[PDB]
C-alpha cells in the first residue's frame, strides 16, 4: 500500500511535468490509488483498518493527505476510525444533534477563562482528558475566534445608532484636554483586541518559522491570513503612532503655558493642529490609515470562518463548491481584466480631452474611467457617462458606440464563464468534501489552547496482517476476473 | 395586516399540488427554496462582514458623507441589502471631506462585495443545478396523494 | 410487505444516525422500497391492489407515505385506486376537462352558503353524498 501510495505521487507529479502523456500517467495514478482504496476495502476487523491506516499516529492517512488520495480517506473504513478519534473521551456527544452540538459551543465560549483558568489543575484532573479531546479542541478554537468576532463588533459599540457630536465639532473631557488624545487613547475592548491579534500573529509566526517560508506562501488561504493579521497590527501601528503624537501634544500643553483655559490660548500651529476636528486632518493622518486598515482587518476577519464550516456536514459541500467556484474564476478574471483594460484606456484617450466639456466626469482621467467601467458591470453607472456639453456628436456617438460594445463583451464573458464552469461542475463531491473534513480533523489531533490563551507557559504480525490482506485481494480479483469470463 | 394579506395568498400551495400541470412547479420552488437556506447562511456571513466592516469605516462621517449609507448600522444593513438587486447608488461611499484613504477603501470593499454577491449567486445557481440531477413525475404523485389522502 | 416497510424505516433512521456507512443503509432502505413497488407491480385484480394498499381504510399507503416511499404511492396500481376513491360519488366529473372543473370551482363559490345552509337535510338527501365526496370537500 505504501508502494502504490508513493507510485501515486511519482505518476502525478510525472503526469504534471510531461503535459504531453498527462492522461496515460493520470490513468496510471488513479489505477494506484483504486488500488489503495480496494486493498483498504477489504477489511473486517478494527486490526485490519489500523493496520492499513498505518504501519509498524494515522501514518498512511496523513501520507494519503500529502498525496491527495480522495477516496482511500473518504472510505467508511477510515471515517470510522477518524471518528472515533475525533470524538476521544467524550462519546456521548456523538450522536448529539447540531443543536446540541452549538449549545456545547456557547456553553464553552461563555466559560472559556474559567476553563483556561482551572486548566493548571486539568492534567490531574477528569475534565483534562475531555478538554485535551480533538473536538474539544476544535470547539475551544471556534468559540476563541467567535469571541474575537464578538469583540470587533462590540469595539465598534456607542455608534451603532451613530455617533451623537458632528465631525465639524470637538468634544474635551477636560478644557486643557487635547481632542487627539480623546480620540486616539485605546479603549479596553481595542487593548484585548490587540493581545487577541498579537497571539494569533505568534501562533503563525511559530507555524511559519517550523514549516518554512517558501511552502508557507504556497498555500493561498495561509497567505490570506497572515496578510490579514498584518493589516491588523499595521492598523494598530498607526492607531499607536497617532497617539504618541496625541500625548505628545498633550505633556507640551501642561509643559510650558499654563492657564485656565485652553480655547484662548494660541498654541503653535504643530501642537495647534492637535486641537482640530475631523474637517481640518490630513488626508495621510495616522488615525485616518488606522482606521482605513482596521475596517479591511474587520472586514477579512469574517473569513476565517472557512476553519469552521468543513467540520459541519449541511455547509461542507457548500464551501467545497465555493472554493471550486473562486478557483474556476480567477482563469476567466484575467480575460476580464485583459478586455476591462481595453475597453478602460480606449474610452480614456478618446475622452481625455473633455475634462471639464462632459457633463459628468467618468473618462476624463484614467481613474474616473476605470470606475465608471468597473461600477458598468453592475448597473450603478449611469448612461449619460458618454455624453458632452460641446457638439462633437462624433466623439459622443463613438463613446456610446463603445460602451454598448462594452457591456455586450461583458455580458457574453459572464454568460461564457456561466456555462464553462456548468460544464466543468461534471459521490465525488461527498468524497471530496469527506476528504477536506478529514484534513480539517487530522489538524487537530497532533495546539490545545486558543490563540490568545497559548502565550502563558515470524515475521512480524503487521507482515502477517499485511500478507493476509494480499492474499484475499488476489483471490477476490481472480474470482471477479474468471466469474466475469466464466464462458 | 398588511403582513397578514402577503402571508394570506401563500395557502395556494395547499391547492396547486391537486393541479397536473402546476404540481410539477411547486415541487421545483419547493426543492430550490429547500436549497436556498444553506447558501443564505453563507450569504449571511459574508453580507454581515462586509456590513460590519463598512459600518466601523464610515460611522464617524455621519454628517461628513453625502448619502448616509453607511454611518450607521441599520443604513449600512439597508445600503448593502439593496445593492444585490441594485437599487443602492454607487455614490454611497463617498464623502464630502478630503479623505481620500477612507473613500477609496470604501470604493475597493463596496466593489469586493458586489464581486463576493456575484460569485456566490453563480455558485448558488450552478450548485443547485447539479443538484438537481421520472423522479419528478413520481415526487409529484406522491404530494398529490399526500394531498388527496388529506 | 409491512415488514418491508418498517424494515425501510429502521434502515433510513439508521442511515441517519449512523452518518459513517449512511450509503450503505440508504441502499438498504432503497432495496426494501425496490421490493415492495415490485409486489405492488405484479397485481393483476382489484382484490389484490386492496388486499397490497391494506392488511385485514388505505393502512398501508398512509403507512408508507409516513415512511416517505414514493414509488409505493406513484404507481399506477395504487394511482387507480386513489383516484376512485378520490372521485367518490361522482364519477363523470373525472373525464371532465381542467376548465369544466374551474367553472365547478365557481359554482361552488357562488352557491357555498346556500348548499351549507342545505347541509342539515343533506345526509338524508341525495346531493349529500356527493357534497361528503373526498373531492368535493377539496373543492369546497
Ligand atoms: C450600440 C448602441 O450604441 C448606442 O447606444 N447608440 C449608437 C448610435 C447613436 C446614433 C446617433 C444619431 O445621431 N443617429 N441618427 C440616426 C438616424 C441613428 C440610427 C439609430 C438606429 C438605427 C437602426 F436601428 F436601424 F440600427 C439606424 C440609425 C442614430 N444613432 C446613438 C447611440
Ligand atoms: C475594485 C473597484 O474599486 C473601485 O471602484 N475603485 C478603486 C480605486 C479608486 C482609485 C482612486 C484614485 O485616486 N486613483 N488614481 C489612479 C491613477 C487610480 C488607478 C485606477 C485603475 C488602475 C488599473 F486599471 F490599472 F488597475 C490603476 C490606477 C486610482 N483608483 C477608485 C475606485
Amino acid at each position: 500500500v505504501l508502494t502504490a501510495l508513493e507510485l501515486s505521487n511519482e505518476l502525478a507529479k510525472l503526469a504534471n511535468i510531461e503535459k504531453e502523456f498527462k492522461n496515460d500517467y493520470r490513468k496510471l495514478s488513479m489505477q494506484c490509488k483504486d488500488f489503495v482504496v480496494g486493498v483498504l476495502d477489504l477489511c473486517r476487523d478494527s486490526e485490519e483498518v489500523e493496520a492499513i491506516l498505518n504501519g509498524d499516529s494515522l501514518s498512511r492517512v496523513k501520507l494519503a493527505i500529502k498525496y491527495e488520495v480522495k477516496k482511500f480517506v473518504a472510505h467508511p473504513n477510515c471515517q470510522q476510525q477518524l471518528l472515533t478519534i475525533w470524538y476521544e473521551n467524550l462519546s456521548g456527544l456523538r450522536e448529539q444533534t447540531i443543536a446540541i452540538k452549538c449549545l456545547v459551543v456557547l456553553v464553552v465560549a461563555l466559560g472559556l477563562p474559567f476553563l483556561a483558568i482551572g486548566y493548571w489543575i486539568a492534567p490531574c484532573s477528569r475534565l483534562g482528558k475531555i478538554l485535551r479531546s480533538p473536538f474539544m479542541k476544535f470547539v475551544a478554537h471556534a468559540a476563541s475566534f467567535i469571541i474575537f468576532l464578538g469583540l470587533l463588533v462590540f469595539n465598534a459599540s456607542d455608534r451603532f445608532e451613530g455617533i451623537t457630536t458632528l465631525p465639524n465639532i470637538t468634544v474635551t473631557d477636560y478644557p486643557k484636554q487635547i481632542f487627539r488624545v480623546k480620540t486616539t487613547q485605546f479603549t479596553w475592548t481595542e487593548m484585548l483586541i490587540m493581545v487577541w491579534v498579537l497571539g494569533m500573529m505568534w501562533s503563525e509566526c511559530k507555524e511559519l518559522w517550523l514549516e518554512g517560508p517558501r511552502e508557507y506562501i504556497l498555500q493561498l488561504w495561509n497567505v490570506l491570513d497572515f496578510g490579514m493579521l498584518s493589516i491588523f497590527i499595521a492598523a494598530f501601528t498607526a492607531r499607536f503612532l497617532a497617539f504618541l503624537q496625541a500625548t505628545k501634544a498633550q505633556q507640551y500643553v501642561d509643559s510650558y503655558v499654563q492657564e485656565s483655559d485652553l480655547s484662548e490660548v494660541t498654541l503653535p500651529p504643530e501642537i495647534q493642529y492637535f486641537t482640530y476636528a475631523r474637517d481640518k486632518w490630513l488626508p495621510s493622518d495616522p488615525q485616518i490609515i488606522s482606521e482605513g486598515l482596521y475596517a479591511i482587518a474587520v472586514v477579512l476577519s469574517f473569513s476565517r470562518i472557512a476553519y469552521i464550516l468543513p467540520a459541519n456536514e449541511s455547509f461542507g459541500p457548500l464551501q467545497i463548491s465555493l472554493g471550486r467556484t473562486v478557483k474556476d474564476i480567477f482563469k476567466f478574471m484575467v480575460l476580464f481584466i485583459m478586455v476591462f483594460f481595453a475597453f478602460m484606456i480606449g474610452m480614456f484617450i478618446l475622452y481625455s480631452y473633455y475634462l471639464g466639456a462632459k457633463v459628468n466626469a467618468a473618462f476624463t482621467t484614467v481613474e474616473e474611467s476605470f470606475k465608471t467601467l468597473f461600477w458598468s458591470i453592475f448597473g450603478l453607472s449611469e448612461v449619460t457617462s458618454v455624453v458632452l456639453k460641446y457638439d462633437h456628436k462624433f466623439i459622443e456617438n463613438i463613446g456610446y458606440v463603445l460602451y454598448g460594445i462594452y457591456n455586450v463583451t461583458m455580458v457574453v464573458v459572464l454568460l461564457n464563464m456561466l456555462i464553462a464552469m456548468i460544464n466543468s461542475s461534471y459521490d465525488d463531491s461527498d468524497v471530496e468534501w469527506k476528504f477536506a473534513r478529514s484534513k480539517l480533523w487530522l489538524s487537530y489531533f497532533d495546539k490545545t489552547l486558543p490563540p490568545p490563551f497559548s502565550l502563558v507557559p515470524q515475521p512480524t504480525r503487521y507482515q502477517q496482517i499485511m500478507k493476509r490482506l494480499i492474499k484475499r485481494y488476489v483471490l477476490k480479483a481472480q474470482v471477479d476476473k474468471e466469474n466475469d469470463e466464466v464462458n
